[PDB]
């Protein structure tokens, strides 16, 4: 799957190993190898919830088919605390959205060429 | 509603108070209280279109639940975007998306 | 057409005239004039991909028209080398996905309203 984190928290505040930690956590929850897991953390964003520019994060999880619904709740219970504590963000200012990816959409590896 | 602005304008020249201003404008346009509004501005992008790397902004509004609506939204937001970010109006675009109720945003306050 | 490049490569590491070059390559690839090409490079992301935080580029091309394998292949042949060489990324860490744009999704220009 692909986990994306948009946040207004400064780049320097993102702890070292946080990417590896997210990857390991997703790999733990899914039983899927770290090899096919992708994670994007985008800091230094200009964001506001309700006009408030306090530390916050809008996150999106993209997986094949639909390992969600209740697994959405599961994923939330798995990721929310980690995000909130690592990024110094209040839990009520972290949002996670879940999307279904199209399995038939083929990603092209450039090593076949170039 | 969530409003996203992708721009190649440097973060420093994004006016202080622009997020609040955008929030209130969206509150008027959508008719929803600011608490339900999220604004996401992405500066310092490398962007080009129309054969030019001049200042520009590609924006998107995502909300739960029409062309007329999109038009009125554009009328309400365009001037603010163009003037505040110092971008020529013809280099500001806005797309509108109806958000699928399955699924919306899950807040983490309930969980850990 | 709209080409998006998500990369962990620093913004300062992106060579002068890269957007112009990409625009020309994309216009040759899509057979549309350069003026119709849109390019969005999103650098300085914190990306782990395949369990690695080494330089990488996850790209997407959005264009109106049916998604075809041969066309995607030709696109990749045209784009991969340019991306890898210009951004100094290993070709096996550059990926391109191809998406069919919804023609009924109208982009509103603000010159009409400002
Ligand atoms: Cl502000
Ligand atoms: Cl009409
Ligand atoms: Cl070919």
């Amino acid at each position: 799957p692909m986990f994306i984190v948009n946040t207004n928290v400064p780049r320097a505040s993102v702890p070292d190993g946080f990417l590896s930690e997210l990857t390991q956590q997703l790999a733990q929850a899914t039983g899927k190898p770290p090899q096919y897991i992708a994670v994007h953390v985008v800091p230094d964003q200009l964001m506001a919830f309700g006009g408030s520019s306090e530390p916050c994060a809008l996150c999106s999880l993209h997986s094949i088919g639909k390992i969600g619904g209740a697994q959405n709740r599961s994923y939330s219970k798995l990721l929310c605390g980690l995000l909130a504590e690592r990024l110094r963000i209040s839990p009520d200012r972290v949002y996670i959205n879940y999307y279904d990816m199209n399995a038939a959409n083929v990603g092209w590896n450039c090593s076949t060429f170039a």
